[PDB]
DNA sequence: CATGTCAAGGCCGATTATTTTTTCCCCAAAATCGCCGGTTTAAAATTCCCCAGAAGG
DNA sequence: CCTTCTGGGGAATTTTAAACCGGCGATTTTGGGGAAAAAATAATCGGCCTTGACA
DNA sequence: CATGTCAAGGCCGATTATTTTTTCCCCAAAATCGCCGGTTTAAAATTCCCCAGAAGG
DNA sequence: CCTTCTGGGGAATTTTAAACCGGCGATTTTGGGGAAAAAATAATCGGCCTTGACA
């Protein structure tokens, strides 16, 4: 089959009136082909056939059950099972047939969801890994707040997961935005959901408390489809590979405040592909209204009974109390950093007096 | 020779009643040329001289071999080789012998030919300059087609000198000229061939198609648009690219193509009117941007930094975008063309498309 | 610059013999480049010059800072850094430059070692993933032998990694070799190793004993290389990357029994490709000396006080002990499976009579 | 014209001392044509007759044009479209006029010319059959050059026709010959030419560099081989490759290559010896297959199913592992040249090279 | 002594089978080209009258 | 002193050569059908090299 | 209501700067080609003696 | 009856035409140097599209 330069130069000579013979000659193209290419406005091309029958094609049935349901993608393996069935081929074509198949598997149909300004808010956590503060390991962990409609993201490095640094990472968000949207997603754990009922999705009475005293209400997504809070983990995947991926750092409190700075420097107002909009410049347009702050700092600790002074010593210290109290045995809570909590029956007791007769 | 009359009047003399004999004496000439001439049919004309053998023709098989195929004219160097090969002649036979070959080959070189009516098309581009639309600069070109024999210059401005600019651009002069030429040349440059090798060029795919669907043939071998920015684009008002053209197409229309040329004496029309152009097909060609996109598994495409939304029927494959030069997009998925999506002009964001198609499924 | 086609073509012509101006005029080319291209034994070529200079030149030492040492390979972090060092430039630069170190990164150079016959057999686990047999789950676990010499692999699916389950599979991977070779290359594991002692390879006493019983000596790699065991690892890819992915199976017993099958039939005699032999072939040139078998099973269960004829009550049958015992109290340890057995102050009674007085 | 004798006599005879018109009386010419031919410096030869006018010199122009560039040749054709153009005259003229340029057209398609002696040298190839070498098929190939003037044949079998085998042969060839020609004629094949576009070819890097170090140019243009195989290779015993390589080539020198023709009369041998070759270099061209190969970062780089290992210097890199036809492989990276690792022509396993670095290491 | 290894997938090349395209051969019909002879046109040559110079009555 | 002859120039006609036109014979070209060969595309089989994954 | 998303890397195209290659113009020198005239060679034509046929003394 | 003239054939020489050789004049070609333009390679900057990763 010629070329489009010899259907090309086949079409001047005509239209330039030479004889087929001289211009077979002088192209070296027999006449019968510059006959059948003077009138023919279609020029040379490939011209793609239709691809016919082949060896694998009885077996092609099977081939695919093994890839999409079973998850089958080891060349070798459906040789061997598919030649004990008749096969009587080579490797080569199953290679070939299956490698559209293992380059598109594991990809289903998603669907691109936007929501309304101040009424998604999704959380997330993640644990970085194991790093090194002043000698000692520590299991760092990102926690992570997108607003849905602004994307305006907020991270925060903690040493644990609990329910009250989540609580309090929480509320630092909420401030860091100026207010509470109506919706929280989150993802299945422990905290955010005490379990399930039958594709129910349930709270935890301390979780759902607190976010009534806040104002806003968790939206739990679907279990075990994490892909739903896609913006918070594409967020997180932003953080890991823009910002720890070479960070320096010695001290927990830096580290937050270089996030914070970064935060505000590139991830806060860099343009976004989708929205096409800085975070920032869309981060007024929510819905606000906040409230003041609460916690509940405590540590299951030691007891000391009450005399019936009302008076008791703890690390030679003493303390007074109201007369209720008096022959009663009480908890004292002290956190590392001193501060010291008085509970009786589980109730911390709001009125203490510290007589330091050292 | 000898005199015709001589001879006729020989005939007619032994046939008025002289002795062969007699008339021979008389005239000082044998007898027997007289009676050779007196049956002569005809006047006796240039005598049949059959191939007089020269002094190098056993050589001329290797001189034609050197000149045809070799391309040595030169009277020394072959000379020489002549003379080693036993010649025996001198040097006024061979350049005599090569005259005619030697002005062949140098009548190569001399193509001072006119082009004939419709037969070639010249087109030349041009870098207008710098010009700003919309607060965003953009080199435009200028784009001058020029008949070979008319002379007839349409000249037009577009943004890109691409492969879909120029065949839009060959359509607008088809229909200008009314009709189409033989074939059309341009310069080298990518959107026609991908590369030659002196003598033999690579034609493009497409290119080839929409030649052949307007019936001309291209040709890349190897001033008019000087003249135009220099009479039209200097000292010119404009703040519309559509405008300009109108502008131009109107100048050319008015007194660039009836200006008589001074030779000549006769304005570009009445040559156009005695041209001959092939007729223009009922339809015209789709010069739209041919484009293969992968679409993304969330059906989410992107063009030219707009991102479509598609449905999951087509997620996953690619799908050629036919952009036409207007605007309008049409998405073809293995030939079946699927629904025009919303094509507003107004480049909107992601999240809009996300918000549409999320309200208008539900 | 002319290609190799014009080159030869004027070749040709000079050698023809013909005029420069000719061979000018012919090819369209100037008459000094015809004259150049004459005398020229080097035809057109690329000719790639030297790299000149450039604007991240002065940069280089600290990108290459960043992407070795630090380990950073994002663009625009890099790009951000040293923006504010002075650089005057683009991003396309610092990727292209990057783009060879990020492809060549995470990679050192390793040494090819091969060892004597029956003299390194190499023991690992995989904890496969989470499997479903009857109802219930199960946390399924590869356990892997190589002899080194001969890449004879022997696989076992196991449901617990316990020190007892290791020693079992470790006995059945040595009768299906026949021999124990001399030294066991093991992983960093609690089993194994109880710990380490300023880089001292240090090994449990059970698992010592074990294997002076067996007559075989652990070899223990350094700790956190467990590149060293690349044999069973690789092993263990082909066993998951041909074997587990498509494999249906109800009970446990099914399962080792399809992968016992499964390497008798290709895993154990497909040609190395490293050896060129099958593994058949050399499993027989490897110095083998069995021994015979023995187990530790016990389960810390309940207790039964003897009485002073020597008889106590279990489950509602009678077992009679010797004089020693009576009056003392014993460990009856009872298995799922029924096997009953007694022990004293921690050792097992050998002698028990079961007196069936129900 | 009139005689010139008659001339020369004339002017004798006026010299001679008779009056001018008496001399017209008695010849009866008038004495003015006397006069005039009494001055004759010279005879009249031929009359000097100036480009006679025709009744297509208009045309001309127009004619030149299509036989040269349009290439029509037809009388017909042109003769209705001069006829348009107005155009008086007949059909006669037209094909006289065209006749040289339509001979000299024909003449690019009668190539009878005669290959002089050192001038070209055709090569053909052969799949001779399917022969088994330590039990394991090959299709051995003929390779026959040819020399076009001495006619000789140098024949010799190969394994593969691949780049290498070709440039060595032609090695071989010029070595035999003693010599190199100045072009050296294939048949269209990958190993030469990156295909070609009727009447421009694409050459091969390394074979032009090879072809302008031996002096000589490619040329893919567009019987030998079956009569060597039909007088040779028929009822040949053999068991070894360099064994019929060595029959072959005593064959040739003994009854194919003076063997005389029936024609001419002489041997292949004397007209050899008549023959002009340029000399060929004092080395030889490095015909080494030319593979880039990623070392692996254990050092283990895998060539032709051999796994070599490396030292830690070079691992990661890519380098060229430069293989002589003999089998000795040379390693280098970026130009250095590394130290020849053992190359024994023995297949061994890559665990045996592993204990072998291993031991040799410590 | 401590030392990373093995396999799978993809790509390239070669071989075989089927489909499409290209090339070659024979018979019949048509068209064009070349050579020779005759005629026509253009160019060249020759001859016929007046002015000037030289020679002879 | 004068007359005649000769030489040169201009115009017209004739002759010769070249070119042009028509007819005949030979050759070449074009169209259609059949068979064989070559080229292009798709399918098939085996081997080699490099990279990736569990660590 | 429940619905996956965002960014980074690579590639392509365009623009700018530096280096290499190619092309063009002017002056001086050298070589080759073409035309005209003269000479030589080959081919063609013509003329000069013997045999045959026809006509006239 | 016979003699003379005419026609045809063969050979040699001469004439004409074509071709060949040498010299002069004109034109074209080649080599070197300088300047300008174009092409190729390397470097630089911005944008777009697709894929991958934490889930
Ligand atoms: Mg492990
Ligand atoms: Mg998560």
């Amino acid at each position: 089959m010629i070329t489009r330069g010899e259907f090309f130069m086949i079409k001047e000579m005509y239209e330039r009136g030479m004889s087929i013979s001289d211009i077979a000659r002088e192209l070296g193209i027999d006449r019968k082909t510059v006959r059948k290419y003077i009138h023919s406005p279609n020029p040379p091309s490939k011209s793609k056939r239709k691809q016919r029958k082949s060896k694998l094609d009885p077996f092609k049935p099977y081939l695919q059950k093994r890839m999409l349901e079973d998850g089958v993608f080891n060349s070798e393996k459906l040789f061997f099972e598919i030649r004990q069935q008749g096969y009587t081929g080579g490797k080569t074509i199953l290679k070939d047939y299956m490698k559209p198949f293992r380059e598109t598997a594991k990809k289903k149909y998603t669907v691109r969801y936007e929501t309304l300004p101040g009424e998604q808010m999704q959380v997330d956590w993640k644990e970085v890994g194991e790093v090194v503060i002043e000698g000692k390991k520590v299991k760092l962990s990102l926690f992570v707040a997108t607003l849905g409609y602004s994307r305006m993201k907020y991270a925060v490095f903690t040493t644990s997961q609990d329910q009250e640094h989540l609580m309090e990472c929480l509320i630092q968000s909420f401030k860091y935005f100026g207010g509470v949207p109506k919706k929280v997603l989150f993802d299945n754990m422990k905290t955010v959901t005490d379990g399930r009922e039958q594709g129910v999705v349930k709270w935890n009475q301390r979780f759902s408390e607190f976010a009534s005293y806040y104002g806003f209400i968790p939206k739990v997504c679907r279990p075990y489809r994490a892909q739903t809070k896609g913006k918070v983990e594409r967020a997180i995947q932003y953080i890991m590979d823009h910002f720890y991926v070479g960070t320096a750092f010695e001290s927990i409190e830096e580290l937050n405040f270089l996030l914070h700075r970064w935060l505000d420097q590139v991830a806060n107002r860099k343009p976004n592909a989708t929205t096409g909009i800085s975070p920032q410049e869309r981060w007024a347009e929510e819905s606000l209204k906040p409230l003041p702050l609460k916690d509940y700092d405590t540590s299951y600790l030691s007891y000391r009974k009450v005399h019936w002074d009302g008076s008791f010593s703890y690390k030679g210290e003493q303390w007074l109390l109201s007369a209720e109290y008096a022959g009663k045995e009480i908890l004292v809570k002290e956190r590392l950093n001193g501060d010291i909590r008085l509970y009786f029956r589980g109730e911390e007791i709001s009125h203490v007096d510290q007589q330091k007769k050292v």
